[PDB]
């Protein structure tokens, strides 16, 4: 079970998230990733993308009442991790049949007509690897379009484009 | 009087849906409304809306593979409303949790940075009225936009705009 | 904040409730609401019921050592609700993890082979409601069975697989 | 169905009644609300007073032609209330004059020389603040007794004498 510090995740703490209620847990491992955006903003730097995180936060939590963002985790252009509800809490991103099996991410911004940065996009290669790494997620994985699960225009075109290239991705 | 007076829908067979195979229903009479647009192109003819009924349905059902089209009820740029999922079935169109307490309308169309022609809209207010002369929906009923109960940008920006104005809308 | 008061709850002076020297509060709104049964003896009438408090609260004081009876509120077959620690004060009925974050209601009785009767039922989902328009409870409350978040039979088959049908349900 | 009657009214089937052949509706806004005694026997557990409820009933439709029990709600000595004509339905329990723009609510059983329980005065309370939550009644409803419009001892004494020094009450 040999160690990977693979976290170059940002915590909670650090983006100053509100505290989370949420409790229902994803059996480990996974085996499916769901990609979205979040159709809001982007955001370049740590300050900005802390920010950015906290306002998704803001809406699932204020707006929408629920117990914590529903992502398990958020990219930002600045080409880190947002720690959402993580590896082990099941998130509220893409629905009653699929949240259970899958861990959400959602690339901060709107790719409807932009791709995220390589960095951005590194980040996220990078953080499923790590899942796998940890056994969080089967070595095996899929990796899903939210607009493939869902009705809705995201991932955006040419995020969506993009992640049909992807190794583990199956429709 | 009666036995009938209520706004007039395109009938499934009319758009040439495919069979329903959903078999949840609705408690009636329902107290809840959730306005959502489809985000895709619109259509202004009964010849071009019917076809975009059948596009938007064929997502859900060959895509999704759901048992019918989403929403229980569309509305097209061309006046009149599309029998999707009707008063009675479950739609799945704004989650677990208001999907079993709600009737989905969705306007045909992305309402980011436009507004439904005026016909669009009576049809809809039309439909409402109906369905509270049906008892299908409760006469106290209230209205909410996709983006107040789901994390998306649906209605759009101009219609959200305009639902906010409604007799039962309740934020 | 919210002027009328509610439902039907028998306080404690009147099924005369020892004091309670339970101090720590919560956080209202309350998200979740976890339903179990006493496994003790059901009762059918206000007196019988009344008394059977007293036996829970005792027990849980004298015998457990709390500083007062474990849950929120408890429900009689009679029909009526017990006021146990009520809405403002943190119980002791699910666990470290739960305690904080929830409201703890206890049919009295063993519901592995009886199902409550309807004005049971119907007593709970009123008590809940209250909860709501009080705003002790958030309107999108959780109900969750005891045996969710814990390993037990609580709150019984019966009771359990009715819970399972209510709106406000999540696994 | 998922709307339970607010305030745990024990409805028509519960209490075994017969069906109903009346038509007359009261139009909701009702403005008053009359406060009766049975003159009849009296119940304290939900079995005895399911028959008394069906005792009376039976008494008004069988031997008095009544298309159903006089009232619109019977309360108990339980503390639960019983359905009786309802919300909607014009009752027969003050006359010609106040039975079109009152609600009948009567209590079962002589109060001349008894005070009723604290458990069915809250129940009373209850089922006229959940009145008010139907549209039913007006929300600044008005409360008399029944020997204030009729030739009668109805409610009884004991039971008159405390209606009095109610907020909502009108002299």
């Amino acid at each position: 079970e040999d160690p990977p510090a693979c976290g170059s995740i940002v915590p909670r703490r650090e983006w100053r998230a509100l505290a989370s209620e949420c409790r229902e847990r994803l059996t480990r491992p996974v085996r499916y990733v769901v990609v979205s955006h979040t159709a809001g903003s982007h955001c370049d730097t740590p300050a900005s993308c802390a920010q950015q995180a906290q306002n998704v936060q803001s809406y699932h939590v204020r707006n929408l009442g629920w117990c914590d963002v529903g992502y398990n985790f958020l990219i930002g252009e600045d080409g880190l991790v947002y720690e959402g509800r993580g590896w082990n809490i099941k998130g509220a991103h893409a629905g009653p049949t699929w949240n259970p099996i899958s861990i959400g991410i959602s690339f901060m911004g709107n790719y409807m007509n932009r791709v995220p940065p390589p960095r951005a996009l590194r980040a996220a290669q990078n953080l499923l690897a790590c899942g796998v790494a940890l056994g969080a997620l089967r070595s095996n994985y899929e990796v899903k379009g939210h607009r493939d699960v869902q009705p809705t225009l995201s991932p955006g075109d040419r995020l969506y484009e993009i992640i049909q290239t992807w190794s583990h991705y199956r429709a």
